[PDB]
Formats: C-alpha cells, structure tokens, sequence
C-alpha cells in the first residue's frame, strides 16, 4: 500500500516540483503557457484509427509519443496550480479519452512493433507512466493495469537482462525509469528490484563501447563521442532514480554509483562553457534547431544542451555529498551568471520543478565559480578541450575507435567532416553565440573550422549511420600536463583518398597547427580550413589583413601566410530542414568569414603551419606574427611534427613514427611534452598508438637527478641527458617524470 504510495508521491515530486509559489514569476507565467497549450491541445484532439492529432499519424510511430506528450501537458494542466484548467472535470475527461484511443488503437499487447524501437520503448512508456502516477487515483483499476501491461509488452524484462543491443548506457537507463514505475504504479516490488539492479552495469567504467570511461569520456552508440546528449540523458535518469528511491526497498545501494557522481566535475563540466555544451560531443543532435513536433517552439542548440545538462546536475546534487554539492553549486552559479546567449532561470524548456532547483541554487549563499584554466584530454572519444584566460576551445578528431559523424533518423545528413580536425572556439568574455545562432543550418559542410579535407563532393549520410564510418587509423591522441597539450590526429577523410598528419599544440594564449603528409588521389582540390566563422546576419565585423596574419574584429586572428591565406565573405541561407528531416523550414541568413589554404588538386606531401589566437587584439596578432623568437617549429613531416616555445619552457612533439625531433628521441608512435621550470622539468609521455609496448625516450638536456616518476616509468640514464623507458598502456594515459636540471 504505502511503500507504493509513497514512492508515486515522491515521483510527482520530482516531477511537478515542490515548493515553489505559484504567483511568483517565472512559474506563474510557465504555468499559465501550459494551460494555453493544454487547450489548445483539447481543442484539436481527434481520435481516428491511424492518429489522435492531425498530421500526426501512429506510423511512424513518432505520433504515438508526440500523442502521449499532449496528453502530458494536458495531464499537467489538470493537476497543478495557475493552468487555468486546475482540477476542470473536461479536460480531464479528454485526457482519459486520450488515453482509452490509444490503449485501444496502438499502445497494447496485441500490437507488433514497427519502426524506431525508441519511440516505443523510452520515448511512449516513460510518458505514460508519467501520466499514470500523475492521474493514478482518477484513472481507476483497469486503466492502471492496461498501461502496466502496454510496458510489460513492450519493455519485456529480457529488455534489462544483457547487458547489449538498445540495452546500455543512456538507453538502459531510460528502460529502467519504465520499468521502475510500472513496478510502482503496480505495485510489483519485482519490477522496481529489476530497474535497480539493472543500473548497475552503467556504472563501471568501461574500456570499450558504450559508457563512460576513466578518463572522463562518455561514448555512445559504441562509437560516437557523445557527453552533450546522450550523456545528459543518462544523468538525468540516473538522478532522477536515485532520487525516486532513495530510503525505499529498491534504493540503490552499488557502490559505483559513485562514479556517476564523480563524472560531473571529470567528464560533464569541462565541456561545459558559460552555459553551451559543445557541439563537438553533441553527435547528430547539432543538426535539430527547430523541430517540427516541438510544441514550445525552442531552439536546440549547444546552449540548449548545456542548459539540460545543468538541469540534470541539479538534480543529481541532492543525493551527492555536502562537499560535492557545494562544488556543483558554485560550478552552476557561474554558468548562470555568464550564460547571457539563453538565461538559465527562464529557459523556455523548463518546466516548473526544473526552474525550481534552479532558482535554489542561484539564491543559495555561496560564489559562482570561473571555469578553471587548463586542458581536458579526453582520449577514449577522441576530444580536446582548452581553457586559457582569453579563450575556450573545443578539438573533434575521429580514429579506429571513434566515428566520423553521426547521421541516422533523417538528422545530421552532411557532417561528414565534423571529426576531420574540426577546432571550435569562442574568446572568453564576449557572447557564446557562435555555434547558437544559426551556425549548422548555414554552415558550408566542406569548411569546417581546423579540418583538412578533399573538396570531392559526398552524398548525404556518406560513410553510414549511427557512427559506421572511421578512420583506418590508430595514432590519434596526446600528452598533457592538465595545461598544455600536444594533440595529432591521423587522418583519413571521409569517403575520400585524403591522408594527412594534423597536429595541434594548446599553449598560454595561441593554438598552433601544423598539418603535414597531405596526400590525395581524388582528382581535385584539398584545402585546410583555417577558420570559418559565424558573423551573424548582416554582420560588418573587420577583416584586417597582414604580411603573415589576418585578424578578425570581435573573434581573434590567425598567424598564416599571407599570399597563400584565401578568404570569403559571404551570405548564407539556410533551414534546420536542409540538415534533419523532422526540423522546421524556415530560411534564414548568416554572413560568414572563411579562411582557408588549398593544397591544389592531388597533392603528394603537402604541409602547412598556421597559428591561430582566439580573443586576441590586431596589435597582439601582428606583434606575434613579426616575433621571430617564440615559436620554433621542430619538425613537420609524417613522421614528426614538433615546436619549442621558450616562453612556457616548453618542447612538444607528435612521433608519428621513432625518431628524433629538436632534443628528444623516441623508439617508437609518441606524444611528449617536456616543460622546463626553474631548476626543475616534467616530461610527459604518452602513446596514442595503443599497442602498450614498451617504447624509450632521450630528452637531450644535461639532468641531475630524478625527483619523481610514474611506476610505468623507469629511468635508464640521467647526467648528460635523460633516459627513459616507458610501459604505456593501451588508453593513452600520459605518463611523468619530474627531474632535477644540471
Ligand atoms: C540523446 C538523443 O538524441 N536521443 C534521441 C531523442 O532526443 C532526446 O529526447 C529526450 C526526451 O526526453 O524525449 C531528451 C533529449 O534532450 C533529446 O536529445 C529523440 O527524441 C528520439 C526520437 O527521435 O531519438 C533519441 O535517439
């Protein structure tokens, strides 16, 4: 009786928000739109065989969730405050009528499943147990049962046996969530004791496939780097279950819900910047905009993203540690106070429990914190973040392990080269706009920013769906010391003859980017893309042009040739439609800064050096540009690209092969980082690779002795120079040494 009862209750909670007053703003005017949309959505309901709203028919089976979805509006206009249709007999009425056409016309035992098992198995049952608990003592004994029975039929316990398929991750999460309340609303303590044990394998980490791994990354679809989406699904299930049955029977009580806990500070939050998830871990979702069946009319976005991001981690936080939740307090705070692109605390697609937590935070005692300077590599996806006072950045590359793209269900059909190199940034301090404001539905495919590519033109889903198309290529990753870093990626082009060596060097103020063994058998033309940037419509932002730089008024500037550089400005006109099948189709137009260098047609061995330096003025461009002192570039070729920086101390080299570069030499594929401080240098050593053979490393400066190093580590010589041999593992984890100098 109770336990059940109590755990419906908690549900509506978690769900419908507690604590909140109903005439302050925002949840007065939030409360009133939905009592719009609730009537509205009363008004056109018309059940027929095939629908219950018009131009919304149950196959494809989208129309059965998009149908569930209005009856939850519906469901929360009857039973929360300041609707307009509070406890109004009619509608409820209507919401039952609902409910009765779809249990008789599609969502039942009889039914045979077609089409995307998604809408189906998360996107129908979750909804309508929803609306099941909300409705629960309204809806009498039969309704309850024919929808416990809809999920038994649909989400069968085989469904969170093995642990494989549609049954991992963010997905095995979301089928948990079914099954839990069906166990509640059922009162069937069997079902809610299988939703919590099946959440157990989403918890370790993993070295494979799908979940998150121990450096922070989060994968999904066995292939796709995907932290912004898919990864906040998962959160926001897992905060919300643990939530939900916290102090009842089913708690759960494994251990590694722990790790889900520490993922939020390791693998959420640095792709996190002044609001934005970035788009680079956003899979085919970057392609959604405006969706047709979207009934609040939001834009997706990277914001948009962020935004449930941060949802989730509030969420979370209740169940996490003082010290943890004080930390992801502080963390939110911030990305409230510098998200001015889609203010947090009147985000349209918040509804009132989320505005709820959210405002508790941003009133709570406590400072909003900055986002930490420092660098995040996240090996297992393939990513790269950047951090430095003046800017963020964000590095996509793509290997054996880690797609190209994601297109699959009409969305994404052309980003084809999102994973060739593709570097986005935003300078610190100005709007985060740039990948908002109508970036991807503008946007030409064959430029993204960083990337080397044929100019071949590809057919639309070029390479397959749902992450198909990688790379035959293994030397993909980096080192770093948590500041700096040396990332290479090998690459291959998509669909293309295209191989080439990119490297990318993140120093204190500057992205330096050499690209070497560029080699194509296409026929025509290969360019790098040294930037294209999103000027917004009409923009007159300055391009100013140098001997050996160009600079951007309001972006940053580039360190490249100058008779070489190549640029555009023009106006582009686009749909969310031309890139998802499911968006809106309006058109609208972006004006756009393109810079690039064009290798010619069938290049063999080409190279380029580019230094880009986002939020830096003209003058500071044109100094760095003319400073002959800072930058040495070691080596670029295919088999070594490397630079010294004598202002950081600092050597960095990609051996795409052992040899030697400037003062190091390595036996074997490596990435180095070695930074002199004082009296004292770190070397650091990673082998992206992955064989876990063991390879050795000289560093040809005399050393004295030895202060610390990894156990992976172990020093053959020291005195006139320093000798290394390092056992490295299969995961690309940097290894150090820290020494004494003579
Ligand atoms: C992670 C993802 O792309 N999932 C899509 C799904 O879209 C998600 O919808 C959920 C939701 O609660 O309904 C929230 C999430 O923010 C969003 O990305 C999409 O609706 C379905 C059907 O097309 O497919 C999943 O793969």
């Amino acid at each position: 009786a109770d336990p059940y009862d109590a755990l419906r209750r908690r549900w509506l909670g978690i769900t419908l928000g507690t604590g909140y007053d109903p005439a302050a703003e925002p949840y007065a005017s939030r409360l009133a739109e939905t009592g719009e949309r609730a009537r509205e959505h009363r008004a056109t309901m018309a059940p027929t065989p095939t629908s219950l709203w018009p131009g919304h028919p149950f196959d494809p089976p989208a129309g059965i969730t998009f149908a569930y979805g209005r009856l939850w509006t519906m469901t929360e206009a009857y039973v929360q405050e300041g609707t307009g249709a509070t406890g109004d007999p009619a509608l409820l009425a209507d919401i039952l009528r609902g409910l009765d056409h779809l249990s008789a016309t599609v969502y039942h035992p009889a039914t045979t499943r077609y089409g995307n098992w998604w809408e189906w198995q998360i996107g129908s049952p979750r909804l309508l147990m929803d609306i099941t608990a909300a409705l629960y003592d309204h809806l009498g004994a039969d309704r309850v049962a024919a929808a416990c029975a809809a999920v038994d039929h649909f989400v069968p316990d085989a469904m969170l046996g093995a642990y494989t398929g549609t049954s991992t991750g963010a997905n095995r999460v979301d089928l948990c969530r079914s099954v839990a309340l069906r166990g509640v609303l059922g009162r069937a303590p069997a079902k809610i004791a299988l939703a919590r044990d099946a959440l157990s394998p989403v918890f370790p980490y993993v070295t494979k496939g799908d979940g998150l791994y121990a450096d922070g990354s989060f994968v999904q679809h066995t292939w796709v780097a995907y932290s912004g989406t898919y990864g906040q699904v998962m959160l926001d299930g897992l905060g919300r279950l643990f939530t939900l049955l916290a102090g009842s029977e089913w708690e759960v009580t494994d251990p590694g819900r722990q790790l889900v806990l520490d993922s939020v500070e390791h693998a959420y939050a640095p792709l996190i910047h002044d609001g934005l998830v970035m788009d680079t871990v956003n899979g085919r979702a970057i392609s959604r905009g405006y969706l047709k069946s979207d009934d609040l009319h939001v834009m997706r976005s990277d914001h948009f993203h962020g935004q449930q991001l941060i949802a989730a981690m509030a969420v979370l936080a209740g169940g996490a540690s003082n010290a943890e939740r004080e930390r992801w307090h502080a963390r939110i705070k911030g990305w409230i106070e510098r998200d001015t692109v889609t203010p947090v605390l009147t985000a349209p697609q918040f509804p009132v429990a989320d505005l709820t937590r959210l405002h508790a935070i941003a009133d709570a005692p406590g400072e909003a914190a900055p986002e930490p300077v420092g660098h995040h590599l996240f090996a297992a996806m393939d990513r790269a973040v950047h951090r430095r006072p003046a800017f963020t950045a964000g590095l996509a590359m793509a290997s054996d392990r880690i797609a190209h793209y994601e297109c699959g269900n009409g969305e994404n059909p052309r980003g084809w080269h999102t994973g060739a190199g593709m570097l986005t940034w935003w300078a610190n301090g100005t709007r985060a706009d740039q990948y908002t404001d109508w970036f991807w539905p503008t946007v030409d495919w064959y430029r993204l920013p960083g990337t080397t590519v044929s100019t071949k033109r590809l057919a639309d889903r070029a390479g397959g769906e749902w992450g198909a198309p990688k790379p035959d290529v293994r030397w993909v990753g980096g080192a770093t010391d948590g500041e700096y870093a040396a990332v290479g990626q090998h690459l291959k082009g998509l669909g293309s003859t295209l191989e080439a060596r990119k490297s990318w060097f993140f120093l204190d103020d500057a992205v330096v980017c050499l690209g070497a063994g560029i080699t194509c058998a296409d026929g025509v033309p290969v360019e790098t893309v040294v930037d294209n940037r999103n000027l917004g419509e009409g923009g007159t932002q300055a391009l100013v042009r140098g001997r050996h730089w160009a600079h951007l008024e309001g972006h940053g500037g580039w360190i490249v040739p100058g008779g070489a550089l190549r640029t555009l400005r023009e106006d582009r006109t686009g749909a969310w439609s031309d890139i998802n099948t499911t968006s809106t189709t309006e058109r609208r137009t972006r004006r756009w800064q393109t810079l690039w260098l064009d290798h010619g047609t069938d290049p063999a061995g080409a190279d380029y050096v580019y230094t880009v330096m986002p939020g830096a003025s003209r003058a500071a461009l044109a100094r760095r540009a003319a400073d002959r002192h800072w930058l040495t570039v070691l080596a670029n070729d295919d088999r070594r690209q490397a630079v010294s920086v004598p202002s950081l101390g600092l050597t960095a080299a990609n051996f795409w092969q052992a040899g030697t570069a400037g003062p190091l030499t390595t036996t074997a594929g490596a990435s180095v980082l070695v930074r002199r401080r004082g009296r004292t240098a770190t070397l650091r050593v990673s082998e992206p690779p992955r064989t876990g053979e063991a390879l050795e490393i000289v560093w040809d400066h005399p050393v004295g002795a030895v202060l610390r190093a990894d156990e992976t580590v172990e020093i053959l010589a020291t005195g006139r120079r320093l000798h290394l041999r390092v056992t490295p593992g299969v995961v690309c984890t940097t290894h150090e040494c820290e020494v004494t100098l003579s």
